[PDB]
């Protein structure tokens, strides 16, 4: 079960294809493309307005019919130059990427099944949580945090 | 969506706009013009009187409906020199901050659509939560920290894929 | 609104006009006068029995036709020498200070308006939480903490 | 009003004149007479089977009929060396104190009125919270601190301005 | 009241009488006997399957007849030296000593009544709350906390 | 009763008796033969796809007709090397280990009475809850952390002294 990494790497090609030089109204970031999730944490990234990925703590709830409930965090982090403005900029960013998350469907989902093939599914929900941001100190630079939870029923059932 | 930032400089703008060289009676500080975002911490800054707003963390809930509550949390500071006094003179500017965030109606909205034009729009309510002061040190200065909150309705991006 | 050293100036007062020498009874410290909001810390203060009254964290709440109710916090402080005892005459002031705070009506108060005069006006309730004192050390001084609250109505409404 | 020194002056006199070489029965420490609030935090105290109270922080609430309800803290420890147990004696101690608090009467007051004479008043109420014990380190001495709070309706020194 | 040195060591007594060479086969430890409340912390202990009793913080209750109950706390240590291995002898130990606390009645106790002689009583209930283990580090020995909870009414009556 | 080694042993075994070179459907890592209780910490440790079951703090309550419930906690960690990814392969190994917690029986014992054989006895239910991962220290390791509750019947040993 579990599936986690499959869960962050569904969000980033999401919001990658979802991004990438096509559809300049709805969305302003003009990204040709630098979200991932290997590389983050601040060394690396030579390039800007980059979106890093984390995984996170998740709670699981026991439903009585093999169903299971799974509440999990993707803490999120933005980082922005002074193409213009940092506050603007940064904002503009926020803003961006939260329209990508909830403005479009549920998640496509791309499972692994042991020697098997890939049985694509969806995500159920989301839920964004507090969304934080840099302090005065790190001028040149700049941080954004962002809190949003997935809740996902794993492909299996108990005994 | 979000329209913090945009939030945070609409506000600014009124308060430079609503304290500066007019309405004399309910308003006295004659900012010439010096609360911004963009510059603060405590370098720099070498006029007084100078109140600076900040940018804080968001909190959301979902109605089910396509709306969505969030409440925007902007710590703004208060600085200023000894002058006469620095408690009187202190709690007046954030009684002409309060006044003029409570007494003059809503907020006004600058926001910019994507790759479009600035659309109007407005801030639901505005509550100011508790209010703070430094203490002894740092006696020619001093702090005032006023936390405020505001209740938006961000536009509804939903239904509209 | 707000108003705040306005009403510590006008404790301060109360304090000082309700003590200074007048009424043996009752009241028995004839502080000539030392109460201030002014001078506080620890340094400086030659003369004892002195009292002060600080500055803290203000609360508010909002009514729905335009009242508001304040919740505000007054931590006061005491030092004294040895006259008799360092508990005997620090628990006396302690009382003093507090039949000062409960005995005695409502504030007289002194607001001012923007460019106007003063119009006096009052303070509705005050609550009286938790005392303290100081520890063993510094043993030819002594500290007594006061936590009072000041509930007021700023004369204004909203729209 | 509030009283709470003369609240612990009237405990530790009653401590004094209950443990004094008197009473064998029920009551076994035999303080010739150690026990005061002037003295205390470790130094000096050349003498032991020593206990001395505290006076702390209190706690208040308001009734709408100028009775007000004041929760005092006196913070209680004791001190023994040795002479035979730690453990055994301390125990003999704190349930000797134990039983003065409880079992012996209401508390008296000697409270002293604004410059006149001292009239006598009763506390309403006594409870003992948890009374702890200290660990091994200080072999030959030790401590057991013991919390309680009393409940003492003050002089209604309202209604009369 | 209080009686808490007592609790201790007749709950000492109890263990050594009910562990030492005789009822094998109910608990397992062929402990001649080592349990103490004098001397713990660590240092000294030459032996092994030592066990400690400490002396902990109490809470009390009062009832409106007099009545008293008294909520206390004996935290129980015990250490080992292998043999063979260290979770299976420390839970070994640890089974030992919830068994002799459980299976046998209610404590015999032995109260020093003042100046005169020991009248043995009761202690109503016990409750064994949370039980920790060590971490990896110090390998060749081992720990494992042990709460319990004793409830008794003093031999005495208020006014 | 406790019987936390017992359990442990017992679930490491079926850990270990289920995960070696067989049902390659529905599950795989092909741990050939490692994990247990035994070793643990970091130092040591030299192969990998290791997972480790620690021994934690329970908890318990009381049921007037002498059962007592206990709830046992397993803290679990996975250590890693890369082969292809950091993240595919803790993943991948997480979702086995959890799946061994759910999809498979329940728990079985082997615990041992005083000086006598064993009688197998059973686990009532598991509970897995939060399960967390490391961050990008230590790049070509990796940790994740599981924790299990098992709630679990001892023998009621009251009612027969």
């Amino acid at each position: 079960m579990d599936h986690r990494t499959s869960i962050a790497q569904a969000m980033v090609d999401r919001i990658s294809k979802q991004m990438d030089g096509s559809q300049p109204d709805e969305y302003f970031n003009n990204l040709y493309g630098n979200v991932s999730r290997q590389t983050y944490k601040f060394e690396e990234i030579r390039e800007f307005p980059y979106v890093a990925v984390h995984i996170g703590t998740e709670t699981g709830q026991y439903l009585p019919s093999g169903q299971q409930w799974m509440f999990l965090e993707l803490p999120i982090l933005v980082y922005d130059k002074e193409k213009t403005d940092i506050q603007e900029q940064l904002e503009k960013l926020v803003a961006d990427i939260k329209t990508v998350i909830d403005t479009g469907g549920n998640l496509e989902y791309t499972v692994s099944k042991p020697n098997g093939s890939t049985f694509p599914c969806e995500a159920t929900d989301m839920i964004i949580t507090s969304v934080s941001t840099d302090e005065g100190l790190l001028a040149p630079y700049g941080l954004a945090e962002i809190n949003v939870t997935v809740r996902y029923q794993p492909p299996r059932r108990s005994l």
